[PDB]
C-alpha cells in the first residue's frame, strides 16, 4: 500500500560520514521531512548486513580484508576506494538497508521500498570500485530472487552500472539496463551499446551510451523507448531502480543537463507497471540539488505535487539564493546527434528481439 521508507537516526548518522558526500543523507532526509512526505510512508529501520548476507555476492577473502583494514583505517582499495576507518561498518549498514527494503517487498508490506543511501553500483564480488566498497544493489536483487522469478535492474546514474551488470552478466534471470555517459577517459569505461552480456546471459544486458549535454526530453524519449521494449520482451516480476543524481544540471560531474522532472518521467513509466519496486540513490555531488531531486522523486512516488518554495528546515541556507525546488538547465550544448541516438535505440530494439520468455 503505502511506500516503505528505509530510515533510522543511526543509519543516517552512519551514511553522513561517507567522505565523498558528507552530510548528504541528512540533507535528503531533512528536505523530505520538511515537505512532510515521511508522514505518507511507512518508516522502516534498516538491519545491518551480516557477514554471510554480504557473502551472498562478495568473496570471503574480500570481506575479511575489508573488515581488517576498516579496523586500522589486491581488492581495489586504491585512489577511489581508500581504506578509511569504519568503512566496513558503513558498507554493511547500506547493504543491510537495501536487503531490508527487498525483504519488505517480498513480504508484501509495500509495492515500493526506498533506500536513498544505497545504489553503490560499481563494486565487484572481490573488488571495491568507484567509491563503492559493497554492491548493495546486487545484494537486494539476490534477495528479491527468492520471490520474483525475473528481476529488471534499471540504472539511471551518470555512470555505467558495471558492478551490477557484471554480477549478472551470465544469467537471464536478471536483466540490467544502464543509461550513462560513455566517452574516452570517463569512468568506468565500459557499457558501449555492443555490451550485451555473456553466455546464457547474452542479450540480457542493455547499455545506452550517451554524450554530454543530454536534456529531459531526449533522455525520456530514449528511456521510454528502451523500457517499453524491455518490458515486452523480458516481462519482469520486480524492479530495482538506481537513480543517482549526478546527471542533474549543476552537478560537479558537469556532464548531463537533466532536471528532476525528466528523471521523474522515467520513474513514473516504471511505476505504472505496478511491480514490486526497490528504489535506490547513487551518485550526486551537488548535495542540495541531489536532495531537491530525490525529494521531488519521493513526491512522484507518493503522487504528490510539492510546493516550489523550499520550506525552512535545518539546511535551508544551502538552497540559496533562490530557495526553490526546481532546477534550471544549463546552457551547455547537447552533444547527442539525433541519428546516433536513433541507431543506438534500433540496435537495442534488435538485441531485445533475441529475448523470449
Ligand atoms: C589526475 N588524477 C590523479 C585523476 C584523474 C581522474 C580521476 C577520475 O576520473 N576518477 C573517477 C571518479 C569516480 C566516478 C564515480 C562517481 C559515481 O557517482 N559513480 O557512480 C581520478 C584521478
Ligand atoms: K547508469
Ligand atoms: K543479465
Ligand atoms: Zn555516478
Amino acid at each position: 500500500l503505502v511506500p516503505v521508507y528505509i530510515y533510522s537516526p543511526e543509519y543516517v548518522s552512519m551514511c553522513d560520514s561517507l567522505a565523498k558526500i558528507p552530510k548528504r543523507a541528512s540533507m535528503v532526509h531533512s528536505l523530505i521531512e520538511a515537505y512532510a512526505l515521511h508522514k505518507q510512508m511507512r518508516i522502516v529501520k534498516p538491519k545491518v548486513a551480516s557477514m554471510e548476507e554480504m557473502a551472498t555476492f562478495h568473496t570471503d577473502a574480500y570481506l575479511q580484508h575489508l573488515q581488517k583494514v576498516s579496523q586500522e583505517g589486491e581488492y581495489g582499495l586504491g585512489y577511489l576506494c581508500p581504506a578509511t576507518e569504519g568503512i566496513f561498518d558503513y558498507a554493511a549498514a547500506i547493504g543491510g538497508a537495501t536487503i531490508t527494503a527487498a525483504q519488505c517487498l517480498i513480504d508484501g508490506m509495500c509495492k515500493v521500498a526506498i533506500n536513498w543511501s544505497g545504489g553503490w553500483h560499481h563494486a565487484k564480488k572481490d573488488e571495491a570500485s568507484g567509491f563503492c566498497y559493497l554492491n548493495d544493489a546486487v545484494l537486494g536483487i539476490l534477495r528479491l530472487r527468492r520471490k520474483f522469478e525475473r528481476i529488471l535492474y534499471v540504472d539511471l546514474d551518470l555512470h555505467h552500472g558495471d558492478g551490477v551488470e557484471d554480477a549478472f552478466s551470465f544469467t537471464s534471470k536478471v536483466m540490467t539496463v544502464s543509461l550513462h555517459k560513455f566517452s574516452p577517459g570517463f569512468f568506468p569505461g565500459t557499457g558501449d551499446v555492443s555490451d550485451v552480456g555473456l553466455g546464457k546471459g547474452r542479450y540480457y544486458s542493455v547499455n545506452v551510451p550517451i554524450q554530454d549535454g543530454i536534456q529531459d526530453e531526449k533522455y525520456y524519449q530514449i528511456c521510454e523507448s528502451v523500457l517499453k521494449e524491455v518490458y515486452q520482451a523480458f516481462n519482469p516480476k520486480a524492479v530495482v531502480l538506481q537513480l543517482g543524481a549526478d546527471t542533474i544540471a549543476g552537478d560537479p560531474m558537469c556532464s548531463f543537463n537533466m532536471t528532476p522532472v525528466g528523471i521523474g518521467k522515467c520513474l513514473k513509466y516504471i511505476l505504472q507497471w505496478q511491480l514490486a519496486t526497490l528504489i535506490l540513490g547513487g551518485g550526486g555531488y551537488n548535495l542540495a540539488n541531489t536532495a531537491r531531486c530525490w525529494t521531488y522523486l519521493t513526491g512522484v512516488i507518493l503522487g504528490k505535487t510539492l510546493s516550489s518554495e523550499i520550506p525552512d528546515h535545518e539546511f535551508f541556507t544551502a538552497y540559496g539564493p533562490d530557495y526553490v525546488l526546481e532546477i534550471t538547465p544549463s546552457c551547455r550544448p547537447d552533444r547527442n546527434e539525433p541519428h546516433r541516438i536513433q541507431q543506438i535505440l534500433n540496435y537495442i530494439k534488435g538485441n531485445l528481439k533475441h529475448v523470449v520468455i
